[PDB]
């Protein structure tokens, strides 16, 4: 049986565009909890984290909303660790991707040996000093890498953060818009990644084989999947802040998650960057949310070949 | 030379939505016969089977229109066997997929050693007792499997049916919406299938290699291809009753058929579930019909790399 | 460092539809030169070739605008050779594909050992005697193949042409609409090609591996990439004269070019068949031009995994 611990993270200050804080709302409204239960899922909803308003939050150099972002992650990290302690797979509904800082931090407290699979069109590994946008949803990974600590200045709101993952414990999938400073870090720390170029070259099947083999090779350990919806092509998830054409297909998106599910090691899951406000049409909103639900459902068992209970259907 | 035996099957009572009985009409109207002849094809049109109206046809338990469905298949089976006896590849233009019962039955009378390749988003293998919709276009395969006879209650209209294929003589390609009872049967009878998950993992090239090797391995035998248009992604065949996103691409659709054609063993072909009435726009109708024609034309020789007659074009 | 030699070729008489002569305009207007410079690119723009109007140009048999087409290519060939002599990668912005005759001819004068990679939905290898359309953008390759000289009648405007490539020095990628006479030539001269069928079967990664291995195997030599935008699926490049569904994806398009770039052998590049007038909407125009720019930028270094200067971004 697979127990789920739902955590709503209606937060948007890791980026400029509002509306992404509605992500938990539209996803639940789409019947996510219900559909999860329609499967062999034991679902416990921990509600939506109430992210107090931090009015005084001027930029730190160019990094925007550091205190707001830092606090939201701090709050989430605690809630995530709480759900993990209850022996449940934490399902964080975002909210912008900056929340990954708290989600992965909290997860690592209960499971320090975790491995991260990051599905995104971006590496979100800019440091406060390499970022040019100042948007924190483009910097979460820098705050989590042990090898980058020291390159991370003390940004207000993140004194609680302690890098908990090594460059070797994370795999990127779907990259197609990487900043120069971000690429330097990729090549410098020797981070394992499968940009869209690698997916084209190898095919999603080999990509996933290499991903799980790379992270689970030596030994088995909890898997944290941080899924940024803009990792999938905009044709499937248009209502998102930073879309980039030439993304992972709906099928590849489901393949990734089906395979991760089959490992039986999914321990933490993030469904980020869904912003209903950015849908150019009501259908772009449903299309985005629907795809987001599908990916989530696959993470927890829904297989395209079919599913059946341990019963004799013919009798 | 390849001789074709066209059979129109304007039938829709295997499902709720009407309009699919217009399939033969829109396909012929698209120049299918003509385009087939524009190739090295010897085409003989046997017209549209006149499916008498069966007014008294109340559900059998929950199975809807059993007598209407059963009769249409019985009629088709005879016409199909007739075309086969004339040494022609039977091309059945549907019509809902319930017709596969008659199409495959009739084919198997003249060629009992046939192997079936089923391209569909569904397995259509529900039995009258496992189906929840009661729609017979979701049960054709159950009536044809020898191993399932005994699990098939005597449904009015199907006393003429005799299972003619074993679980080992059929291969599914494109599955992405399989019912629980259907999956049980898949795993229980050991049926060979390549859901969308397998296509993603292996690629359509290996998928097809494994399909033909699995069916033609031991020895060569007639191939029956039952192609449900909803097997292809709805982006290519929207005007269909039961569309499911994340389907086979137009390219994969053509690859499947080009490869099947190259075997020189195509013996029976079904082009099912095309419903012009379900097109949200006149373009969705043409898009659907056009793709349906393309797939058909590929089954009979049209190769994307090109075709040329046994002549010296340079002279 | 990679030096670029931009050449605008606003020419359309190799085909019926006007507007393609606006290709250089819309591409430059899209910031192509600027974006190229935004990379490690040394860009020198040689302007748009002024293709004098040739009023008297009646068909030669059925071949249309032979003198106009022949002259434009003759002019381009000279400009191309000029740019090559300046040690620059020639970037020809078309204009219809008939220009490939001049582009490849001029390139071969400075680099006779060149190898051609032809990305297109068509083989454009019809001879004046095999063509049925009479449109010269469907005949460029016939005029360039040494093995076909003798099958090429003396068409007004092409007395300057001298076949400069052998059937063995060119690879086609993306074929899906090949004329009968064109296919005969393919199979007769033993030309290496990867129609869409081969791409489906092997995947773009192996396709490219085989392409570069086939052309660069024996030894390294300059690469001429003639990219017809209709090689990519119409979903990405709709504003083009002869679109064909089931084309190369945006991703495959970028993969092809990224790999060609990685060889460090790109010597000549053609971006052809972009026709703004054929966009059914202003967005189809931008979509087409944007994709055309992306492909170009990838040819010169833009990698989806990211790019970074030879600096220490962390410091
Ligand atoms: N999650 C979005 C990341 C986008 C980003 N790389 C950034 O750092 O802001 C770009 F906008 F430069
Ligand atoms: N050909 C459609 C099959 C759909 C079906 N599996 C069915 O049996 O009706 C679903 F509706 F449950
Ligand atoms: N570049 C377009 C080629 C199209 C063509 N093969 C031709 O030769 O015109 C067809 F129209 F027949
Ligand atoms: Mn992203
Ligand atoms: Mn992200
Ligand atoms: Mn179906
Ligand atoms: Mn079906
Ligand atoms: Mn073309
Ligand atoms: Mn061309």
């Amino acid at each position: 049986s697979r127990t789920i611990g739902i955590i709503g993270a209606p937060f948007s200050k890791g980026q400029p565009r509002g509306g992404v804080e509605e992500g938990p709302t539209v996803l639940r409204k789409a019947g996510l909890l219900e559909k999860l239960k329609e499967q062999e899922c034991d679902v416990k909803d921990y509600g939506d984290l109430p992210f107090a308003d931090i009015p005084n939050d001027s930029p730190f150099q160019i990094v925007k909303n550091p205190r707001s972002v830092g606090k939201a992650s701090e709050q989430l990290a605690g809630k995530v660790a709480e759900v993990k302690k209850n022996g449940r797979i934490s399902l964080v509904l975002g909210g912008d991707h900056s929340l990954a800082i708290g989600s992965i931090s909290g997860h690592a407290r209960v499971h320090p040996d975790l491995g991260v699979i990051w599905v995104d069109a971006h590496t979100d590994i800019n440091t406060p000093l390499t970022t040019t946008s100042g948007n924190l949803h483009g910097q979460p990974v820098s705050f989590l890498l042990k090898e980058l600590k020291g390159k991370i200045p003390d940004v207000p709101g993140f004194s609680w953060v302690t890098p908990c993952i090594s460059a070797k414990d994370i795999v990127y999938i779907g990259l197609r818009d990487v900043d120069p400073g971000e690429h330097y870090i990729l090549k410098t720390l020797g981070i394992k990644y499968f940009s869209m170029t690698e997916v084209d070259r190898l095919g999603i099947g080999k990509v996933m084989e290499e991903t799980l083999s790379y992270l689970l090779g030596r030994k088995k350990r909890p898997i944290h999947l941080s899924f940024d919806v803009d990792g999938l092509d905009p044709s499937f998830t248009p209502a998102t802040g930073t879309p980039v054409v030439g993304g992972l297909t709906y099928r590849e998106g489901l393949y990734i998650t089906e395979e991760i599910y089959k490992t039986g090691l999914l321990s933490g899951l993030d469904i980020m960057e869904v912003n209903p406000s950015l849908g150019k049409t009501p259908e772009e909103v449903t299309r985005t949310v629907n795809t987001a639900v599908a990916i989530t459902l696959a993470c927890f068992g829904l297989a395209r070949e079919g599913n059946h209970k341990p019963i004799d259907y013919l009798n």
